């Protein structure tokens, strides 16, 4: 039986090809996650079909009806057999599905207009503003923080005029590019570097990751693909395959 | 029942108390892993007894007799119920034992005396020598690496005189401090930062991580502790506790 | 029973929530004294309701009818059970009501626009004018002062033109910000620091405190709350809670 | 009946006169506390006899025997009717004896040789050393402290070579004087100022008080001298008498 691989459209993980309208099957898509799916299938030996999640969400549960949307919902309700996507490994998600070892390491990073080379410097000064997404995991991390630096950041951002929070990541990047060095954006390190390697190459990632997270390949609880996929990720990590794929899709196809 | 925790003596993970002669039980030890064990036991609501691994080794499979030693041996042969230590998540270990999600991220870094800011700069120049251990993860990573930069680094190291390889990290740091800016050490980033934060403060860490690894909490295969321990690790990571413990034993206790 | 906690509307002690219309009860208020009331009630384990004093006055005795107004009136005439507010510990108030040990220390300081580093520096020179409230504790302190510096300051202020006395605190701060370094304001050190930590940040605090005063928690005479409240104040001061609460509402929420 | 006033020999509060062996009665002693006792007696209209505490201690429980020593024990066991001394208002003492409102404000301050202004700066730099007494309430303040600055200074102090903690305060000021700018002393603000005003006038108090404490007049619990002495202290504070006595014994009799 062929294995359904649910995933999401997000550059450079999964992207729609230039000549995709004429293509069919798995050839309509390309990216880091497509190559990762190919490597996992080669390691384990199964035939797979790539499918994009219908609602285009990573996955969350509502306190009202206790239902999961997105790829986590697709996994828990039997619609998909495996999720190969930039899905963050969280406790709430891990309670309902099985996560492999993280195949990519990320964290919260600072985006500026290409000095302030760390988070504490940005917190101290008020000359350069900084913002976060209007609603997201990074925003909740800032909200529920204990360290003094992040507490000061959150007290500043929550009570600030104009609203430094931004609806969507694209609007935040646009704000950073417009503000001619006045506004800094806080976001995931992987997306930060991806945008930094995009035209017109006017943004730069500065400093280190504020926290540490990871992306995992998720399977339903009690699935037969859990253990073999976990060993596949570890094998690809020690072989340097995962390092090669990140270099290819972030830098070899970069534009700077 | 009292769960036996197998552990190795490593700084700042598990060091002897300054007055361990006047103490008995788990009060004899302190460090990062002692606090981690305390929090893991608090989450799962059980009592434990810390035990230092007698062989003093992390764990590997014998080439001929196929017998594991170290904490991996203790878990495989039922001499312990958990291994709360900086145990690297690898493939063969994952095949014999169970690993949790990585509670700390590490990679190969460069140690220089307090001109070189990256591995590319290190490879291009020949003024400064550099090497790794005589045998271990770093040397095997450089031996099998197909990437051009690390391939060039390895072919330099193999054909360099005097020999750039050292017998143990202690003599590696010693040779770094004695060469007076004429030697770089390729070691784990955690040990790099720790030695950086020690007196007399004559070493620094340059560049990013060459690869990416992780330390995980090990548990015997088929144990009932694996899932609660994994959830405890995820909860501690999301609450910022692991952020605090790393900063405490690396920077707050630092002498620089 | 429910304990009535009379309070005054003063910043940053008790101020309205940014969206107090949507809220009700004790969640409708915020500030230093709200947190202090929460901790005091937690120590003594009682239920409380925050009520703003209707007259909007701290409390004084009428020289004609000998009737107290404000929160001192509420405590004397049995309209409240406790007064958790910046109430100054004075002689007549101590004669009518009971005060705890001072939970915060304050004095008379100098407010200048961001040449003078002490009160005697103000006294010796004449270029910069300075004054106090037209009616209040500071003017009376300067009036009946036998110390040479304070006596010289007072005899300058009395025989000065244009008049150096302001109607209220807001007018004094405004006159400080409308003189371009040609006017100094003599006010309480707590209000000095507060206005210093607010936008547009064009005022500073120079020199030490001219005298010593304290804010105390006031309880009705012959009540069972006095001794536990005094012990609670002492315990909170010894634990550093009072140090933290001032830092939060003065500096951690500052705008400079 | 004459009132017994227990005191402690401590400059400038209580001191022995140059011609004391010739004199008898209350004339054997002079200082800030002697003048304060005179003012309190005049306000309350009683005659008093000044006595020095036999063991020369302020007061502390001995946990094994549960017996108070010093002037606190003198008051508890009926030996003395009032204590007029630099007795800190603490939680443990307040439960057992009665304290008036504080007549003097003090705190922990930094003593240098006349570089660094504030305590956070001292914490950051490791060039200048600093340490408190081998015992006393300053170490207890530092240990219980949860703020990052004071906690990090405490962790520096605990693990420090050579031992920066000092046996006695005189040895501490001697070490500061001999250290020629290398060692800073942390102690009470009042004693800091007193030593600053004495020959050879080489030490200087710098920065601000780290915490806030106070000295109070102590009376046995449930005694008729409580409220009158409290009112006397308040009246003397509002009359400026306490300011005058502080100036007289710290500066008017200073030597710098
Ligand atoms: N450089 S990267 O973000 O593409 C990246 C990140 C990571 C990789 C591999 C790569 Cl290539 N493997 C590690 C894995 C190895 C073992 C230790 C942690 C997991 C299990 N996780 S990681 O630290 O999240
Ligand atoms: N010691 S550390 O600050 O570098 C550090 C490192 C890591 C942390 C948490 C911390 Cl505090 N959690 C992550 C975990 C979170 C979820 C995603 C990857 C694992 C599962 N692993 S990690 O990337 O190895
Ligand atoms: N830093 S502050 O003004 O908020 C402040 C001021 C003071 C505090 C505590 C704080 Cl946090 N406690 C002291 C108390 C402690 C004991 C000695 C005097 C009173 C009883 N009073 S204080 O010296 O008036
Ligand atoms: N300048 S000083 O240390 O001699 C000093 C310190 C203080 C004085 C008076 C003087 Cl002179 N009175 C105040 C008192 C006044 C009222 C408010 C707090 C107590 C009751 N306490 S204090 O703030 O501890
Ligand atoms: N960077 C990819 C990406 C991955 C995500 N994974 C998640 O589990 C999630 O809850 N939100 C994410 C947002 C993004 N994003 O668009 O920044
Ligand atoms: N704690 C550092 C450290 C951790 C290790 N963990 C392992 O699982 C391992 O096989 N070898 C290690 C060597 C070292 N080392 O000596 O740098
Ligand atoms: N700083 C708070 C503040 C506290 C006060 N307490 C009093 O007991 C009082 O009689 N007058 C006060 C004025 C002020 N003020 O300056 O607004
Ligand atoms: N008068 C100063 C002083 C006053 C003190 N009051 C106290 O209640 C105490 O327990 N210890 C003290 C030590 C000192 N000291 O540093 O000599």
């Amino acid at each position: 039986k062929t294995v359904v691989v649910t995933t999401i459209l997000e550059s450079p993980y999964v992207m729609m090809k230039k000549n995709h309208e004429m293509l069919e099957g798995n050839e309509r898509y390309e990216g880091y996650c497509v190559d990762l799916a190919a490597e996992i299938a080669k390691h384990c030996g199964f035939k797979y079909k790539l499918t994009i999640v219908g609602d285009g969400k990573y996955g969350a549960r509502d306190a009202d009806t206790k239902i999961w949307n997105g790829m986590v919902g697709e996994l828990v309700y039997g619609k998909a057999d495996i999720a190969i996507a930039p899905l963050t490994i969280t406790l709430v998600r891990e309670e309902v599905i099985d996560f492999s070892k993280p195949f990519m390491s990320l964290g919260i990073s600072i985006m500026i207009k290409k000095p302030i080379e760390s988070a504490e410097d940005l917190s101290k000064q008020t000359e350069i503003a900084y913002g976060t997404l209007d609603s997201g995991s990074t925003k909740e991390f800032f909200r529920r923080s204990k360290i003094a630096v992040f507490d000061k950041m959150w007290t500043y951002m929550r009570s600030a005029e104009p609203s430094v929070f931004v609806r969507t990541t694209a609007e935040g990047v646009a704000r950073v590019r417009k503000s001619k060095g006045k506004y800094a954006y806080l976001l995931e390190s992987t997306m930060n570097e991806y945008i930094e390697q995009r035209k017109p190459c006017d943004t730069m990632k500065v400093g280190g990751n504020l926290d540490s997270k990871g992306y995992g390949i998720a399977t339903p609880k009690g699935s037969s693909l859990g253990t073999p996929v976990n060993l596949a990720v570890l094998k690809l990590s020690e072989q340097g395959v995962l390092d090669k794929l990140k270099n290819k899709w972030w830098y070899d196809k970069g534009e700077c």
